[PDB]
């Protein structure tokens, strides 16, 4: 297992989405399902040119899988995928820029959820998660598993667990105000307002 400090703005926002009050929290999940839309997309685009980037897997969409026991909610996709790289140093070099603009309009006027157009959707998912584990394979690499309860570090390691083909799982462990995400009936109606025509099958399944 390695730790790692995030970058100075990246752990800046996580506090402000942590500490603000508001109340709008529906949103994380418009965000996490727009991410996985982007990762879906990727695969499909280079699948163009190199069709043997799907001999991990054809089938590309989306499962919301609430999980009342744990007090999980999974969003899993079949998109690229991560590579340790993208993990640890890629993705959150680029989010300083999107960070920094997005802390700006919100002294500004802006509110959390216009967090996406800024680049920096992911980190809405601590509106609601306590802490998150992101479970990922992309061609090019091994799977890893990805997690932080924020507090200014997050860990990479090997992934030992059952082996995805490609993609990336989002296993938010919820905070103990935040069941209502659980519920079928609140996940349809947030899928509904938010991600209505997203381009991927997006299965909720049933407990
Ligand atoms: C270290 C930071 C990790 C944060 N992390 C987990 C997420 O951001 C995230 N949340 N849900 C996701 C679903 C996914 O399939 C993927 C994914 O596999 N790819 C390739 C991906 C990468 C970047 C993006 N952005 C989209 C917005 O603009 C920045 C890049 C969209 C997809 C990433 C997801």
């Amino acid at each position: 297992v390695e730790t790692f400090a995030f970058q100075a703005e990246i752990a800046q926002l996580m506090s402000l989405i942590i500490n603000t009050f508001y109340s709008n929290k529906e949103i994380f999940l418009r965000e996490l399902i727009s991410n996985s839309s982007d990762a879906l997309d990727k695969i499909r685009y280079e699948s163009l040119t190199d069709p043997s980037k799907l001999d991990s897997g054809k089938e590309l969409h989306i499962n919301l899988i609430p999980n009342k026991q744990d007090r999980t909610l999974t969003i899993v996709d079949t998109g690229i995928g991560m590579t340790k790289a993208d993990l640890i140093n890629n993705l959150g070099t680029i989010a300083k820029s999107g960070t920094k603009a997005f802390m700006e309009a919100l002294q500004a006027g802006a509110d959390i959820s216009m967090i996406g157009q800024f680049g920096v959707g992911f980190y809405s998912a601590y509106l609601v998660a306590e802490k998150v584990t992101v479970i990922t394979k992309h061609n090019d690499d091994e799977q890893y598993a990805w997690e932080s309860s924020a507090g200014g570090s997050f860990t990479v390691r090997t992934d030992t667990g059952e082996p995805m083909g490609r993609g990336t799982k989002v296993i938010l462990h919820l905070k103990e105000d935040q069941t209502e995400y659980l519920e079928e009936r609140r996940i349809k109606e947030i899928v509904k307002k938010h991600s209505q025509f997203i381009g991927y099958p997006i299965t909720l399944f049933v407990e």
